[PDB]
């Protein structure tokens, strides 16, 4: 097929990478609203309007299916968007819950949800999880991880001090951690390392990657080479430059 | 005297606070583009457009003077705005340079400019400083300071470690530090302490507060009902003001 991938900026590249890795589609129209990014710190009303406007961007491209790669957008604007689209719009939250259900049998396993303040406050992960029968659910808005990852601070004392800042107030010891944000996969190993150490874990907690989850899901739902076209709200060449580092083979 | 104050979001309150205090105005229409903030990490073209669209917002409020409280906008779109503008537009850069000439005679004094990537990248401060004679100039895009302050990390090891991340590479020990960003005034005390405690400096480096600087300048040119506006939830924005303006 020919699809569109939407995100607030360059975070969506973590989804795009999984999409390319799988060779699921022949044409992908990537669009990042890099001029208004980030969404996670904004309000619900606003993100919803951004959502609608994103649809308008794809009207001329005529895609068969739109993937809302942004977790913040999937959480607060996927419904309204789907409500005005003729084509199917798949967010990243839904696929992750299927991913969890498929590999976590113990309904008591401690699950920690990570994401932006907007994502967390919408409680989209918690509701979908509870509905599926999970009883031990925690959530944390790790805002600073986004700007940190964007400055490319993927190691060192600043990241460690930042992770320590958000994690220390943690009560539960998670067996599952949801990277409910486009950025978090770039520091997934650092997060695993933090919990493995601070809790003398034998193995790292299971990490749920949004990109990998959507892919599996898309292969499932549509029993399934890769040519991308980049579009941005802000300087597009600036965005294309990021793809190089994020998508890194 | 009715004036509009423009900023990327809530950082502009630090200029507002310096304004209100001086009280030389009887009406201020504050407009923060909170839905698109920050400007500091974006490109010149986008920022120029944003600044232009900001004018389209004060047309109705019919203000006499427009203060661009944002250092990034000042650096990247002031010229463009002043061009298509009917009324005078004063940014926060030039006033900070006049305040520097006025307070620093040693044209060799080590000067460090701190601002967003865009502000630093534009060389607005280095250029203006050089046309005035200074030869000891250094600049640092201390990007993360904005999101940290936005999240109120104004103390603690996270802030401390961030300052260390940006400052340790610093070649010259600054005698003058320019808070070339609306958020930096909130960690001024902490920034002074850093170098002070890090080099046993009895006296803290001189810090230039953009807000104060534009006030002194506005004092010479000689020219309160504050009205908050925003591109994002106006509720969330004004709430913030309570803390920034808080005194
Ligand atoms: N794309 C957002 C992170 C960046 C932003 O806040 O816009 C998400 O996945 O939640
Ligand atoms: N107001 C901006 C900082 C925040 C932003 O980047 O929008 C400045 O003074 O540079």
């Amino acid at each position: 097929m020919k699809i569109g991938v939407f995100d607030s900026g360059v975070g969506g590249f973590s989804v795009l990478k999984s999409l390319l890795k799988a060779r699921l589609f022949d044409e992908i129209i990537y669009y990042g609203d890099s001029a208004r990014v980030p969404y996670g710190t904004k309000d619900p009303t606003t993100i919803k309007q951004f959502g609608l406007e994103a649809l308008d961007f794809f009207k001329p491209h005529e895609i068969e299916l739109l993937i809302v790669a942004c977790n913040t957008a999937s959480a607060l604007a996927l419904e309204e968007m789907q409500k005005y689209s003729k084509i199917p719009i798949v967010g990243v939250i839904e696929p992750s819950i299927l991913a969890i259900k498929r590999q976590v049998e113990d309904k008591n396993a401690p699950i920690l949800v990570l994401g932006t303040k907007a994502t967390i406050q919408s409680n989209a992960y918690d509701n979908a999880l509870k509905q599926q029968g999970y009883l031990n659910i925690s959530h944390l808005a790790t805002s600073l991880f986004v700007p940190l990852i964007e400055e490319s601070i993927l190691e060192g004392e600043l990241l460690e001090t930042c992770m320590h800042y958000y994690f220390t107030p943690l009560e539960i010891l998670p067996e599952v951690i949801i990277l409910g944000c486009t950025h978090f996969p770039l520091i997934a190993q650092k997060i695993e390392g933090y919990f493995m150490g601070h809790f003398a874990l034998p193995t790292p907690p299971l990490l749920i990657h949004s990109g990998d989850a959507i892919v599996e899901y898309l292969q499932q739902k549509y029993a399934l080479f890769p040519k991308v076209e980049f579009h941005a709200s802000g300087d597009v060449i600036w965005l294309e430059r990021q793809a190089k580092e994020w998508l890194k083979l």
